[PDB]
């Protein structure tokens, strides 16, 4: 079964992590495949691995917040696959500090690069999907995205913000075959978590396995990190035809987090 | 082809008509042995037949679930038919649409014992089946009517309502124990049960069948359609599957958008 | 100085703990409460220390599963003090326990009490407070009305349906000078919870100070108990003239608990 | 009675709407008020009529989006007032458009005034409610912070954004005797709402009673515009010593939109 069979998805931040696995799930799945990241390296690297084992895959890198960029990466993807079926707006980054110690620009950058980052690909897709009366629009916010969490203003307003982006998109494509939906992880075992309990375990001066399992999973009912493969099996339902009743939702993977 | 469900054993209550029906024969299509339980003992084994002649696994297991001594017999004769039970689909319900003054305090009643009640006899007599195998998934059949509220629905929203409620504490219960507890919570569904209430507003309003559906029943719908029930099977088999084990706790919702505005 | 001044406060629930104290903050604000709850003796004395400090309330004991007794009560009301204007469903109980544990017969009665009580005086105190186009009815539920706690499947599930019940009856009486709304008020400092710390502290083998600070209040980001007085204060606002544009809504006094 | 006696009440964007009734009304519950908005003779006239009728009020303007001035209007206000205990970021605008047609510089613009300016403010005001161990910050966010409307992406994103804030921040200071709500009204009877009801009678031909009952309207239950002064009244209770409890909370007074 080939669920996302031909159609053409673009993912960005696609490089590492979640992005990465998503497109290599996604092109399992029989989908065209974009790689988009800052690293032009790793993305013509990435591209060029899925075209070797037979996958349709292309690099189009530009830095979301670069608007004529990510605009000529979409147009470079038309180009190449003939459309967009699939938008991932999954490119983001991390900054904790208590908000006295919270740099405006870092709060400013948070936001720019996971909000307005995905209202700048929503806006250059929609005319594509909106012709041909289907697509799928997934912005990667998070858990972070429904409550708080102390010393992530940058980034809870950032996730806050792209799920009521989610929503306003929802409501304006509803009628054109387009769904907009938020699909919110918990933690999830990727580079940047492992980065972040290397680094607990050092400023508590506890083990790896103590930095995860008694502080990191605390308010995880199922303690434990979140696959990326369980997010990508996630994104891959609701990128598919089988979804199209899913719309303007916050979507939760967060093994309970959010349930108490 | 691939059998999402295969090896597991799906109890489905109110399956003898609308949406549990095509959970059952979508689960079946999954590799899924399916239980038909519903009140018309009558229907359960036409349904269950049906399926056997179509070569799936299904077996006939008739009950109230307000009647919990049934209910608890019904998972008993699963159990020794098909060795455990691995997902629980509560999904029996009735409507009854009055104003709070006019709304019987019975049929109140009888609403939140059938579609809260019955989903909590329900967990209460799978969760020690599921929890000595460390697997589940449990699937509330809610409703948008879970999460927000519609003039006239006291009884079924606030059933609705606590039916999401007792999905978090199922949750948190059994959260390290493999197993999932989840609300799937649809919009408005071509069923039955709607097309039988756009035929009521479109009498009591005096409009045609178009006008009831599309001017009253889709005013509120983003996507101006009804969901097919294949739609909420599709969703349903996505939950039950081992592919979904981090979504736990939650009000899944499938609404065309109208829970977004 | 005096917020409720001439209106009429039907209180269930109030021989002991927040409803006690609601009805006597309500009487200070210049409203007439009715005592109502199971223990007649308690709601007689408590009318009467009311009224010997120059206070109207009434004593109208029922048990909110009995609707004739309910009715008869609100009757006498309407007998006494000219109509109802604020109805307070606060009456409740708990009983937690594994769902294995759960008597179904005690998950029935919760609800009952907790969710049926409350549509019961809702369907007794509408037709009156429709005919006057003004009223005022609030739900006391909890934070356990938004979000699941191990052990709590009646309570939860009472507190989840009453919320349901706010907003279909919020629904039915906008039009008609009729707020409805959920106060859910996370841990407050009553006989029952006071209960509950000695019992965590028998049960941990820990202090009454310990239950409170590591186990009950771990949750609660203000690290404190909610006093009756604090519930009271939400409650007077929201029976008010002043919130008649707040209807339908789970109304969260919480020291910021569902935040996180 | 005085609710906010001798509290020190800054608000952003307080020279008209709800934010100027939000200073009248403080006023008269005995807060100093600080009027800061872009409009810098409208807050001096401002102040100087709240002076005359025996009111303490100081002027000190800024754009919410200049951190410089936003810091140097907190100074003047410690200078003059001692400290600040209640912090009002109120400051916002509205443009309505299909995301395709949205300029990006707008929506950044809406973000940077509505939730940066938000960022700013509560990053200034932090370090003093913290060393005194009280504080009030509401941030004025609306029920589109919480549900979606075609055409407000950047409104909508920055809401949502500012709900986000209100969560992390009441995290970090819950310890500390802070509160941080974010209230969200519904439609309020404002110069920028008749200023919205003049261009949909124009626009669609109809009446200024058929653009607000039929249309602006059509999702509201209890059917009419809420009362600046409606707000003010929530606001007080929200920024009062009563209302130590509530915090990281969307306090909501819609007439009932999000029950629906
Ligand atoms: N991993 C988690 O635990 C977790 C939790 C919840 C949700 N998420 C969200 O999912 C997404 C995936 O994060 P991840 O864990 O894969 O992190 P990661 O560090 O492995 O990958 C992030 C990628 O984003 C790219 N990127 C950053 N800024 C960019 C920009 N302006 N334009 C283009 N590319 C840019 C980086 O180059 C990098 O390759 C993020 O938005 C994150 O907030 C992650
Ligand atoms: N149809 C929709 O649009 C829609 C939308 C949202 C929610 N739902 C929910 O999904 C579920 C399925 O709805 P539906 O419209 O297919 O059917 P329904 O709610 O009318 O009930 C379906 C089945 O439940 C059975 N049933 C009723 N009471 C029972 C009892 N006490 N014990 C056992 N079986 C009993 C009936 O015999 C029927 O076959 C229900 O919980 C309903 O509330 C339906
Ligand atoms: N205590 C808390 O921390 C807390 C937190 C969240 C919500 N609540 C809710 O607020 C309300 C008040 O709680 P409390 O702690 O003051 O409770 P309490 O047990 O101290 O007092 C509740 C009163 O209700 C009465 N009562 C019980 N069943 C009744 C019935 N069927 N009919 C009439 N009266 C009945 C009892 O006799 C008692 O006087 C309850 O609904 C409770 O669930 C309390
Ligand atoms: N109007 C409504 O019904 C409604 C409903 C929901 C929420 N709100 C929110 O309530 C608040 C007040 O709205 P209003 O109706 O009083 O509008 P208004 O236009 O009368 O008040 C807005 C004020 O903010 C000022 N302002 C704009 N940008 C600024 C900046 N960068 N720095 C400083 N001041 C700036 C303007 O000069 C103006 O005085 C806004 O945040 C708005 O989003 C309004
Ligand atoms: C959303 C949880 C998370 O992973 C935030 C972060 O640390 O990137
Ligand atoms: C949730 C839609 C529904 O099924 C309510 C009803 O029965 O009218
Ligand atoms: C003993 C529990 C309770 O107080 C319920 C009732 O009054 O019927
Ligand atoms: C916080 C809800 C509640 O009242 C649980 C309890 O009974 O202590
Ligand atoms: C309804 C919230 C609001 O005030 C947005 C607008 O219309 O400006």
């Amino acid at each position: 079964t080939k669920l996302l069979d031909g159609k053409v998805a673009f993912i960005t931040g696609s490089a590492s992590g979640i992005g990465l696995e998503i497109a290599k799930k996604f092109a399992q799945e029989g989908a065209k495949v974009v790689i988009s990241d800052m690293n032009a390296e790793k993305c013509q690297e990435t591209a060029n691995s899925l075209k070797e084992q037979g996958f349709d895959a292309l690099s189009a890198p530009c830095d979301v917040t670069d608007e004529d960029a990510y605009k000529q990466a979409i147009e470079l993807t038309q180009k190449t696959f003939g459309t967009v079926d699939i938008l991932i707006n999954n490119a983001g980054f991390q900054h904790v500090a208590p908000i006295e110690e919270f740099p405006t620009a870092v709060f400013q950058k948070l936001v720019q690069v996971m909000l307005t980052g995905a209202f700048i690909g929503i806006k250059h897709v929609l005319p594509i999907m909106k012709a041909q009366k289907y697509g799928r629009i997934i912005n990667m916010a998070s858990i972070n995205g429904l409550i708080g969490f102390a010393g992530k203003a940058g980034y809870n307003s950032a996730k806050h913000g792209v799920i009521g982006l989610t929503k306003v998109a929802a409501l304006e494509c509803a009628r054109d075959g387009i769904t907009v939906n938020a699909l919110c992880p918990g933690y999830v075992d990727t580079p940047l978590v492992r980065g972040q309990i290397a680094d607990l375990a050092k400023t508590r001066n506890v083990s790896l396995d103590s930095a995860l399992e008694d502080v990191i999973l605390a308010m995880v009912p199922q303690k434990r990190l979140l696959s990326v493969e369980e997010i990508a099996d996630y994104a891959i339902f609701l990128a598919s035809s089988k979804a199209g009743g899913v719309t303007g939702q916050a979507v939760v993977m967060d093994g309970g987090y959010t349930a108490q």
